DNA sequence: AGTAACCAATAAATGGTATTTAAAATGCAAATTATCAGGCGTACCCTCTTTGCGAATTCGCGGCAGCGG
DNA sequence: CCGCTGCCGCGAATTCCGTTTCAGGGTACGCCTGATAATTTGCATTTTAAATACCATTTATTGGTTACT
């Protein structure tokens, strides 16, 4: 939704300096969206 | 051959807030080889000559042209 | 001296369908040189067996005894 992607370092220095914390945030987000309830519609974009 | 839920207690039940760890891996921009792409030159003598052959027997119509009182 | 010939332009139904994606020019050669396009290393960011440093509310063990087949 935004023009460019900001790398891990920029996100860390903006929100919370910790680098591995961003890694844990992404891990938890992936874990949540892998929960079968939320992903149901996205499966329809399965073949691509 | 054995009743309790009394009131403390014990840490285990979690899933959540982070500065670390350095190793790895992953990308990144150099050096350093191959090969490709241009330029030049050639000294017996040689001199209009090749074409199109016909976007191919249309036809009907129009009009802008040269000759002419 | 304002008439007619002769040039050159311009135009000619509608949809589908089909099909061979296809061939034909007849002229040289060997140097230097720069000019890219290949190929070779290191450094940024992930991701790191995990290791690590605090908050957290919810069972677990629990403190066992007073009644009693």
């Amino acid at each position: 939704d935004m023009n460019t992607d900001y790398t891990l370092e920029e996100v860390g220095k903006q929100f919370d300096v910790t680098r591995e914390r961003i890694r844990q945030i992404e891990a938890k987000a992936l874990r949540k969206l892998r929960h079968p309830s939320r992903s149901e519609v996205l499966r329809s974009f399965l073949d691509d």
